[PDB]
């Protein structure tokens, strides 16, 4: 109705205030629809994708080269790795997101994937490039949500 | 109309991501349609109510199990007790919301409601178990919203 | 329809919930409908304009006895003085907000605005009054949303 035309601006109001406060204060990055946010916290892969889910979101993962530079930004600022939310398929040599879909964006750093063993974890350098490896090293925990 | 399904599904949308935010800094605790959250004050208790209805909230009361446990909690994480949002009510040995309703879901540590004076307000220790006391003590601030 | 007032309703509760807790964190200030919000930074002019814009704001500035008080608190919080959103126009002595408006609401310091030079950009001293100078100099970092 009428009265409803005019709530739902004044809820978009708040909502882009709050969003913004959060961006000031630098505790939350926005890249089209997709929030993505750190907590400061250097953890294994199964621990990030623990923290993500609780908190509502999923482990952080590119797919665009502007989502990519994003994240690069938070590595860059915390001065560290960051793990992707994505593992290597059965055969090794190709990736997938966690929901089980191939990837289509990425962003290797020439070489990559090359590695020692397994490395069947994904993580980037504070450049943006990526490289694969194990999940047990304490990387960076960003979510997207 | 059509755009209304649209924007109502990107503000909700907004919404979840700042509260993921929050949530992932660990600023906030969300427990059904329930917000906790604490700046990490510790004042007496009219002080806390104060903060709590300044912030556009209420000093925090546990209602279920499940809310107790998740201001215990914040307690533990800050190694403080927590004043809680109740009083005794006229006749000694009761104990009312501030709204005025009497207590349904109590969680007194055994022996309590017990001891030395008046004890008109209550206190929750780190393991979520509550202990009536004055309402003079220094008690980590955590409002629910 | 039926469950559009009730996820209209949950909506607002959210986005009140959210908004109480940057309240109480101390993160944001909210006068009316703007906010008002400080990452703590001290840089000139033209910097501020940017952190602002890029978080979704602007450079704060005062329209209401209110909103002044607002500024000053955390102006007098933060022990430093506030550029405000308001250059001079061509004509010296008169002010205008950035979209180009001239100022309506003013709080100069007694004698203000008076000064050493040019003097384009306005200060807020901690008791909330204002005061004409350069926009070179290090000073708090406050916008509105
Ligand atoms: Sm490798
Ligand atoms: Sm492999
Ligand atoms: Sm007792
Ligand atoms: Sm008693
Ligand atoms: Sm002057
Ligand atoms: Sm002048």
């Amino acid at each position: 109705d009428e009265e409803l035309q005019t709530e739902l601006y004044e809820i978009k109001h708040q909502i882009l205030q709050t969003m913004g406060v959060l961006s000031l204060q630098g505790s939350m990055l926005s890249v089209g629809d997709k929030v993505f946010s750190t907590n400061g916290q250097s953890v294994n892969f199964d621990t990030i994708k623990e923290m993500c889910t609780r908190a509502g979101g999923n482990i952080a993962v590119p797919r665009t080269p502007e989502e990519n530079e994003a994240i690069a930004s938070i590595a860059k600022k915390y001065n560290n790795y960051v793990y992707l939310g994505m593992i290597e398929d059965q055969t090794p040599g190709d990736f997938h997101y966690l929901d089980g879909a191939s990837v289509s964006y990425t962003n290797w750093y020439p070489g990559e994937p090359r590695g020692q063993g397994k490395e069947k974890c994904v993580e980037m350098y504070t450049d943006g490039t990526w490289n694969d490896r194990g999940c047990l090293q304490y990387r960076l925990a960003v979510c997207e949500f």
